């Protein structure tokens, strides 16, 4: 139960003051395609063949779920990796960790903000649940959910997930505290909620240096999880959502990015279900998403940097015409699974031939839950796009010649 307000400036202090130094883990798809989910690392090297270290300090609450806070930049981080590993097909992407040994876990590196600090978005912070997770209920699982062999390190795709691809876009370093909540995932012990990973956020935020709320992109995205494998209210789930931006604006966070939820009942899981069971599940969605834009315009008028992305509407488009978006179906998972459950996420799974033929990029679902990484890609295409939203978050502005 760890609580940002009770830290102390000597616990502050003295977690800052355990110098020592860590190596970095160097992870790469080792296929040429998005088909091939299976990863391998090397550990980062200089030039010269030796390894390549970076100088800091750790802090947890517990041990195992460990972050990593340096001076070095993550640039220089990547730049390491990148040529360590000599892997020079596009799809290599590129992830990387904190990690003493070879039985560590991945811990995230966080790089402490300099003193002398321009007035922008200098980092993401993601909220949220599988889709958007790279990492945390995977650590979690003990590298074994959801299964590395057909899911993407940690990700619930084959791929880099919608928050990936705007860090990118951005060039900026992602902090994740989503906790996918895929089905199978209450085997393990991780965060229930998005109230508590804002909580956790600010607990180890509180460990970094020059730290300001203020120049952080927050995205949030939650609901379809709990509303499809924990069977929860929509009562509920307004709470825990309404509570965290809550927490999330009362810490000084200044920009926010929300979504209304892609309605799950059009995903190949429901092909055979009942119009009971559809109409349950999707009238959780409505009216969550209502809710959504309540909260979105709420804040706005209070005057934070609220975006609010219709990706509802962006994933009707798409599953109603997937041929007018880049994509050839929309009605079958890549995969071939003919007995779906929690075992989608536990245990590895081929293309299908159709699958196979057309590419993991041509199809929008890759179990019968979960979209491709194509998809994520896609919707982070039209949320970055001219006037699209991302125009009212304070990132760098440039002058014109």
């Amino acid at each position: 139960a760890l609580s940002p307000e009770a830290i102390t400036s000597a616990q502050v202090f003295s977690t800052q003051s355990k110098e020592t130094y860590t190596y970095v883990r160097c992870w790469y798809r080792t296929g040429n395609s998005h088909d091939e989910s299976a990863t391998d690392w090397e550990w980062a090297e200089n030039p010269d063949g030796s390894y390549f270290t970076i100088d800091g300090y750790w802090w947890s609450s517990v041990r195992l779920k460990n972050m990593f806070y340096t001076n070095t930049s993550q640039n220089v981080i990547k730049q390491r990796c990148e040529e360590t590993l000599g892997v020079t097909h596009d799809a290599a992407d590129i992830t990387y960790f904190a990690a003493d040994n070879r039985w560590s876990y991945n811990h995230t590196i966080w790089t402490n903000d300099p003193v002398m600090q321009a007035d922008q978005i200098n980092k993401i912070v993601a909220f949220g649940d599988s889709l958007s997770d790279t990492g945390n209920i995977f650590n979690a699982a003990q590298w074994r959910f959801p299964n590395p062999d057909t899911w993407f390190l940690g990700h619930f795709s084959n791929g880099f997930v919608w928050t990936e691809y705007i860090a990118q876009a951005k060039k900026l370093p992602l902090y994740n505290w989503a906790v996918g909540g895929a089905a199978g995932s209450n085997q393990y012990v991780a965060l229930t909620g998005v109230k508590d990973q804002v909580l956790s956020y600010l607990t180890y935020a509180k460990m970094a240096k020059n730290y300001k709320p203020e120049n952080t992109l927050f995205t949030l995205e939650f609901g379809l999880n709990d509303f499809m494998n924990y069977n929860r209210e929509v009562v509920d789930v307004k709470t825990d959502f309404s509570t965290a931006l809550i927490k999330l604006t009362d810490a000084g966070a200044k920009n926010i990015m929300l979504m209304t939820l892609p309605d799950a009942t059009k995903a190949p899981q429901f092909k055979y279900s009942t119009q009971a069971e559809i109409e349950k599940v999707r009238a959780k969605i409505v009216e969550f998403n209502e809710f959504i834009k309540a909260q979105a315009a709420f804040y706005i008028i209070q005057g934070y940097n609220i975006t609010l992305y219709d990706t509802h509407g962006l994933f009707e488009q798409l599953t109603q015409n997937p041929q007018q978006h880049g994509f050839v179906n929309a009605s079958d998972a890549c995969l071939n699974i003919n007995r779906a459950s929690s075992a989608d996420y536990l245990y590895s799974h081929s293309l299908t031939n159709e699958c196979a033929t057309h590419s993991s990029d041509k199809y929008v679902f890759w179990n019968v839950t979960h979209p491709t990484t194509a998809v994520h890609k896609y919707i982070a295409e039209k949320m970055l796009a001219p006037g699209a939203g991302m125009q009212r978050f304070n990132f760098h502005h440039h002058h014109h010649h």
